[PDB]
């Protein structure tokens, strides 16, 4: 399917023999499920979000559906808020990103789908996330009005400040809405702009 990025990426996938809801996220590396019993055995890890980081059990070699499509691969489950489908099942199932549906760049999902961007007058490097509702950028004197805001994922939430109205040139594409600043380890695109330089994933 070719999949918009106007409403949030949800698919149902089933997975120990029980369906669940999950996002598409191309901002994760990994595939992330909330606190339910797989058969396999474990081991404890630690994985990091916006918030922070969160303490889960990795589980190897689990088969997945994911729309349809068969996945079998590393799962990690903990207190994630949001069902997450990342970077290592998305690339087994063929799925790409792709611009102005599919007329402009492709980007596979082999390494984390980072891109040049342009705001307030500086290039910076931001990550292509699927899974992020807004687009949040680091620590930037941004001159402006701005309101404060909290966001959320994984690990918690982080105090930002937000701006609308911003220009943003994410790989040549001209894009201008609102944009959170705040201190995270990565600039993050999300559906906000991704929706305006016509941004699909297909698989
Ligand atoms: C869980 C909530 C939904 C998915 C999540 C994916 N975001 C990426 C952002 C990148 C880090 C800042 C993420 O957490 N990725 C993790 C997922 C966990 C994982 N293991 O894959 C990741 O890749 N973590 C790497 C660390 C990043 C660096 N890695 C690297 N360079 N290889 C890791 N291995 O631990 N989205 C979000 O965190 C966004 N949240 C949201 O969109 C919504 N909030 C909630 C609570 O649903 C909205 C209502 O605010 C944030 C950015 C605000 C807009």
């Amino acid at each position: 399917p070719q999949i918009t990025l106007w409403k949030r990426p949800l698919v149902t996938i089933r997975i120990g023999g029980q369906l669940k809801e999950a996002l598409l996220d191309t901002g994760a590396d990994d595939t992330v499920i909330e606190e339910l019993n797989l058969p396999g055995c474990w081991k404890p890890k630690l994985i990091g979000g916006i918030g922070g980081f969160i303490k889960v059990r990795q589980y190897d070699q689990i088969p997945v559906e994911i729309a349809g499509h068969k996945a079998i691969g590393t799962v990690l489950v903990g207190p994630t808020p949001v069902n997450i489908i990342g970077r290592n099942l998305l690339t087994q199932i063929g799925a790409t990103l792709n611009f102005c549906g599919g007329g402009g760049p492709q980007i596979t999902l082999w390494k984390r789908p980072l891109v040049t961007i342009r705001i307030g007058g500086q290039l910076k490097e931001a990550l292509l996330d699927t899974g992020a509702d807004d687009t949040v950028i680091e620590e930037l004197n941004l001159p402006g009005c701005w309101k404060p805001k909290l966001i959320g994922g994984i690990g918690g939430f982080i105090k930002v400040r937000q701006y609308d109205q911003i220009p943003v040139e994410i790989a040549g594409h001209k894009a201008i809405g609102t944009v959170l600043v705040g201190p995270t380890p990565v600039n993050i695109i999300g559906r906000n702009l991704l929706t305006q330089i016509g941004a699909t994933l297909n698989f």
